[PDB]
Formats: C-alpha cells, structure tokens, sequence
C-alpha cells in the first residue's frame, strides 16, 4: 500500500509483548480461577464446567 | 527466560506509580461514598454495609 505496508510488517514485533501479557494473564486466571472453584463450591464431575468456571469466566 | 525475565524485573519500577494512583483513587473515593451516603441516607446502624457502600460501590 505504501501506507499500510509499514504497519502491517510492524506487528511481528509486537509477539514478545504479546506472550507475556499472555502468560501473566493466564498465570492470573488459573490462580484465582482454582481459588474460587475451591472456596465456594463442592466437588464437580462435570469436566466441562471446570473449565467453564477456571478459565472463561 | 532470556524474553520474559526483563520484563518481569521490570514490574519492580512501577510501584511508585501504583502507590500514586491507589492514593488519589482512595482519597476520592472515600470522599465521593462519604457525601453521596450522607446526602441520600439516614442513620446506619449496620457496620458492614457502611463500608460495602462507602468504599466497595
Ligand atoms: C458483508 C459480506 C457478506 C460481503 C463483503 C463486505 C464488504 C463490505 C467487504 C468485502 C471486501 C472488503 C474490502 C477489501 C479491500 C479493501 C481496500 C482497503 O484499502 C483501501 O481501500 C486503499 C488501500 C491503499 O490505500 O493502499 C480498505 C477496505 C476494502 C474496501 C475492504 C472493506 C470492506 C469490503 C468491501
Ligand atoms: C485448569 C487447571 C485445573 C490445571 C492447570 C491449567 C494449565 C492450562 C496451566 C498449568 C501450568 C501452566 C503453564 C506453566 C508454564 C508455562 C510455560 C510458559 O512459558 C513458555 O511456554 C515458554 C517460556 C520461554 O520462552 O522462556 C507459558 C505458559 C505455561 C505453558 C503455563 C500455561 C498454562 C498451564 C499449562
């Protein structure tokens, strides 16, 4: 494009950023996912709400 | 990690800022809770709820 050219080749930098806020994030969403699940309910054998309750919400 | 372990140390420098913002945060909130609690309620005898709409709201 000569305008969006330059942009678009920009965005392979922005990988490294990228994983780590990937990584804190999803270090985050399993501690306090497991914490939750584990204080303020009981046993699930359900396997797809764990994962419905750990990591989406 | 040689690609995560700068920008990890790095989260070191930031407190100053946190500490900051957290400050001005708290000092307006407790402002702002204070009078809107005071403007649009009377007398409450009830602890938690003092703080669960002065502070949590
Ligand atoms: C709604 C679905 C079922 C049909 C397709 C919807 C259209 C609105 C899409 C299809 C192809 C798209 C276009 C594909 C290519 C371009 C050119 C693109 O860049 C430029 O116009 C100039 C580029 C330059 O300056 O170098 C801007 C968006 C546009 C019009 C896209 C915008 C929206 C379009 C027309
Ligand atoms: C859902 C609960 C009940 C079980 C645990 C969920 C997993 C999805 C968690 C547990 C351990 C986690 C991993 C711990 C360590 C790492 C490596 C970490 O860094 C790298 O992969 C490369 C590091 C580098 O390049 O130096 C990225 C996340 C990952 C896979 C974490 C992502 C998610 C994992 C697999």
């Amino acid at each position: 494009s000569r305008n969006l050219g330059p942009k678009i080749i920009m965005l392979q930098r922005m990988m490294i950023d990228v994983f780590f806020f990937l990584f804190l994030f999803a270090v985050w969403m399993v501690a306090f996912g497991v914490a939750r699940q584990g204080i303020l309910r009981k046993n699930e054998h359900r396997w797809e709400w764990i994962f419905r309750s750990v990591i989406y919400e």
